């Protein structure tokens, strides 16, 4: 491509575009933590069985 | 061209069409100045849903 004299480039990056993904993220975040605890909690009851 | 002497070239600068090009420039202005408020009050929404 051609150069241009004078004028610099912008950093790619839509705000409003990234300002709905932390949502979803942290929500995955949350859901996969509540697997831990299903986990731990089906395992401590097989130990505090006999 | 002619080379008429005595006389002096004017200006070509019409008034009557230069005093309403000022009025669809600042109604240009204010059209593209309003798109900053409803950019920044969609982003006041997404920054304070959460």
């Amino acid at each position: 491509g051609k150069l241009t004299n004078g004028a610099l480039e912008a950093s790619n990056v839509d705000l409003s575009k990234e300002l709905v993904n932390m949502i979803v993220a942290q929500r995955n975040y949350q859901s996969n933590a509540q697997t831990i605890k299903t986990q731990d909690q089906i395992l401590n009851t097989l130990v505090n069985l006999r």
